[PDB]
């Protein structure tokens, strides 16, 4: 699926992300828009052998078990293939898992890099939540 703005931003609403661990519904919107733009199958390979999946490209070196990331972790304890359904609710679980983490959204680096320091409630304007 590739989602349009409102239209994920009412699914993670639903998903209850908005406010999740004191960070407002548009802070994840912008994150999937420059992570994924807003796409559930995206996917990215990076230079240590992991990949970066879904909507949210959640890494699989501490995340997911891609069965292909020597030495890696599965922290949310799920393959991650799941993550690349159109159904964002593995994602968000796992985004949840990420963010308490104990480092915020600072894991995204697509959110750190485009979205923090930007007035994110602009992501959710319009939307009829
Ligand atoms: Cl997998
Ligand atoms: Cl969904
Ligand atoms: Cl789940
Ligand atoms: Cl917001
Ligand atoms: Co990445």
């Amino acid at each position: 699926k590739v989602f349009g703005r409102c239209e994920l931003a009412a699914a993670m609403k639903r998903h209850g992300l908005d406010n999740y661990r004191g960070y407002s519904l548009g802070n994840w919107v912008c994150a999937a828009k420059f992570e994924s733009n807003f796409n559930t199958q995206a996917t990215n390979r990076n230079t240590d052998g992991s990949t970066d999946y879904g909507i949210l490209q959640i890494n699989s070196r501490w995340w997911c078990n891609d069965g292909r990331t020597p030495g890696s972790r599965n922290l949310c304890n799920i393959p991650c293939s799941a993550l690349l359904s159109s159904d964002i609710t593995a994602s968000v679980n796992c985004a949840k898992k990420i963010v308490s983490d104990g480092n915020g959204m600072n894991a995204w680096v697509a959110w750190r890099n485009r979205c923090k320091g930007t007035d994110v409630q602009a992501w959710i304007r319009g939307c009829r939540l």
